[PDB]
């Protein structure tokens, strides 16, 4: 007898998902989003003149559970200029922008991922399965960097592989746990060529949020946004939920899909696993930030790293013409390194990477200053893959889900549909 | 006011998938399957104690469709014994039977696959479009064959990939469309490793039957078996369906499913468009077959092609033991070139293959016998793929499903799949 079967805290693709898959099993479902938006770390808006995503942003038919839901709706791919390159960039440590030929540049980061990743094969022969073999626990003591120290790579492969690694990081590469990274490639089909074409060259025709709200109407969900859940007691057979005006809503069955980074947010009562504490008290690595920048020059399809004592790690085209100028797309590592909400700082900083372009305006997201993500995409510590299952444990009648909680491909939106389908499955056990 | 929104003609993934999708809309949903039993060119048996898939058996994480149900219905992966191998041995054109050294085996058919597809980077950069690039439209006036004579291949290498072709083809790989072949190594990540697993290396946890069985319950449609569906008349706003003892059902909408091979038992009114008339006419390659066999001897874990004027062209170890024997499955491209249900002569080309072992028992399927399937898995004959979009359209009420109609895996479950959620999608645009 209460208020609803499930209810599901947090409308990003996990929460949307898991809300998706109660719905159509005709449970009475509710879900709360603290943010007055839908989307969580996916955020589909708008900027000189052409639709754009500050948070999360490409995806790919390699990656099974977006994939199949790009099938049921109908979403096509939309493809940014990757091809055809007309510059690749590297911007050192020390503040050198290198032009190089774009066939060199990209032989050269091929050469260094498939030296990081040599062994994935034997570690990850089942990347959803990610402690199958002892080798990836032994490997969880190393770092990303330990690795690259024993690689004899060149200065331009150093600083390429080491850039890429602090984006996944949002962080220097000395905090990064090794597995996850050997784990995402062998997602990617153990190649380097079909790896990095998962990870910034589709978009979804119609937007994240465009798949979200699909997902949400066919739910048939009650969805209420601006409601934070502050408290989860265990009691009565089932679950209280209390928001931050301390109203109270009842239900038999909880999907948790916050952030990991946010936890603190909320008091369980009982107390969760240690297990589980733990985690909570670490938190995920990521503290990045992403931003758009209109520029008056065509500077045609460009592609640039950046390593990570250097602002504007990952630098791509979104569009591009003589009559607009250009729009790139920036993702930053750490938050620290460049305030992305402050424009003169921001024009310093583009204009250090293409000198003599002038800033027609910018678009930015800090996604660590957020208080309901507090850091970007999930990326694991040295030793936390290790014990993932804590994570992913149930706790009585509350289920936990969140890219951070998949198996797969935990860094991505894909990750994070993969956790809400398992949410979907255990709330269906849990109410038979 | 129909007896039905919507009928689903045949019971095999594609089928069982629609049923699902359109039941969890509320659609008043019928399922009408030709067969005493569901599973279509799947089925699930038993045989010498063990469990048994006697048409399509094995699946993969980098397929999408059908990964993201096993993670709807926790499903795991049963590997079967394909890494670390005993004996690798390959059958010559010519009878010759020679033991490889497993790694060089493995090196060799690598070698030769890589070669096959050196362009599939190029031609099939997107392999859900299948005619996105001019060139896979070019290279749809040749065969696998012309192209394997370009290669410069050893004996050993050009009897592997032969051998590999002719199984896909159903049929000698002079008759085998190119682009097709490229088009799943595509799908399989751009590379030899990664396509290789996705093959033959992984079942499902509980079945083909039991993700059958899962859908078909989840969609709450009523399943009626041993009911062929002989005439389709679109008549009335909605769609007039007869059975073989010309009872009448009507539906809004009708999905079809049943294989291409097998279109000639069904009237039209009015006729389907001529470019599905072609298909029609055509058919698809594939002539193939498969079995298991019980020897008393224990083989250990053992792999073996055959090219294809010989028999068991694809051989390998389904479970093995001192006490049992081994339960060796056999894939069979032609079955012009075995009758699979005559036990003595199974026995001799057994024998040949493995000279003194004594056999025990068999389980074969002729699937190129059955009236409802009348051939096996889908194969595409030259300049079939770029007509695709002729056999994928719909016409009128009517909407088309099925392995052969899919655009990424077509010759697996995971195409199924995918044909079933595009038939839901459909359905929903129809009954809007
Ligand atoms: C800048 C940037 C860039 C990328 C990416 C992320 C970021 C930040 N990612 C990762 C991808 O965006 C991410 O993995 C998923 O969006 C995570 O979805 P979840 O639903 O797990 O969490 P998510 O954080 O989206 O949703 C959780 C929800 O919980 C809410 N919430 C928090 N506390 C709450 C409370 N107390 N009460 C109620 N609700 C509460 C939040 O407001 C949020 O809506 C990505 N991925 C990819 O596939 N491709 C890409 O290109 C990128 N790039
Ligand atoms: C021997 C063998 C081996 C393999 C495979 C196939 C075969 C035959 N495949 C391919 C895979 O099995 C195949 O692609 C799908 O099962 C096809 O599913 P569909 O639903 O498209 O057709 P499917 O043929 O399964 O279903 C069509 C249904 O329509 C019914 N029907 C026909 N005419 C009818 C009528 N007039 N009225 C009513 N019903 C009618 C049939 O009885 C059948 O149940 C495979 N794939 C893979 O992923 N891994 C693998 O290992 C293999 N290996
Ligand atoms: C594809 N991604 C997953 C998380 C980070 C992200 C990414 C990669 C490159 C540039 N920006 C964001
Ligand atoms: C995995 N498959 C798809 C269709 C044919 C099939 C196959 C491959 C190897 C041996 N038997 C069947």
């Amino acid at each position: 007898g209460f208020d609803y079967d499930v209810v599901v805290v947090g409308g990003g693709f996990a929460g949307a998902t898991a809300a998706r898959e109660c719905g159509l099993q005709g449970y009475r479902t509710l879900l709360l989003e603290a943010r007055s938006r839908l989307g969580g770390r996916t955020f589909t808006s708008r900027f000189a003149g052409q639709e754009i995503e500050l948070g999360g942003t490409w995806v790919h038919w390699l990656q099974p559970h977006v994939w199949a839901e790009m099938q049921r709706y109908g979403l096509g791919v939309v493809e940014d200029p990757l091809t055809n390159l007309d510059k690749t960039l590297i911007m050192y440590n020390d503040g050198i922008v290198e032009s190089i030929s774009p066939d060199e540049f990209g032989k050269n980061i091929r050469i260094a991922f498939e030296k990081l990743c040599h062994d994935a094969w034997e570690v990850f022969p089942r990347p959803h399965e990610p402690m199958f073999t002892e080798r990836a626990r032994e490997l969880d003591k190393s770092s990303v960097l330990d690795r690259i120290k024993t690689l004899g790579l060149s200065r331009l492969q150093q600083a390429q592989i080491n850039s890429y690694m602090a984006l996944y990081a949002g962080e220097t590469t000395d905090k990064f746990g090794l597995p996850g990274v050997l784990k995402l490639f062998a997602c990617g089909g153990w190649n380097y060529d079909a790896f990095m074409d998962t990870e910034t060259h589709y978009r979804i025709q119609g937007g994240t949020i465009g798949l979200i709200n699909a997902m949400l109407t066919d739910s048939g969900a009650e969805v209420r946004m601006s409601v934070p859940v502050t408290a989860v007691e265990q009691v009565n057979g089932g679950v209280k939920i209390k928001t931050d005006d301390d109203e109270i809503i009842t239900a038999g069955v909880v999907v948790m899909t916050v952030p990991l980074n946010t936890y603190k947010h909320i008091d369980f009562t009982p107390a969760l696993s240690k297990g589980k504490q733990r985690f909570i008290k670490e938190g995920q690595l990521s503290k990045g930030a992403k931003l758009y920048v209109h520029v008056k020059q065509n500077l045609g399809r460009v592609f640039a790293f950046a390593d990570e004592q250097q602002p504007l790690n990952w630098v791509q085209t979104r569009d591009y013409s003589d009559e607009l100028g250009t729009i790139l797309s920036i993702t930053i590592a750490r938050k620290e390194t460049i305030d992305v909400n402050d424009r003169d700082a921001v024009t310093r900083e583009v204009q250090k990477m293409f000198p003599g372009v002038e800033v027609l305006g910018t678009a930015a997201y800090d996604w660590t200053a957020d208080p309901f993500s507090l850091g970007a995409w999930a990326a694991y510590g040295v030793g936390q893959l290790s014990r993932l299952k804590d994570l992913q444990a149930a706790e009585g009648r509350i289920v936990f889900a969140g890219a951070e909680t998949s198996n797969g491909w935990h860094a991505s939106i894909d990750g994070a549909v993969e956790s809400g389908l398992r949410a979907g499955r255990e709330v269906k056990q849990l109410l038979s």
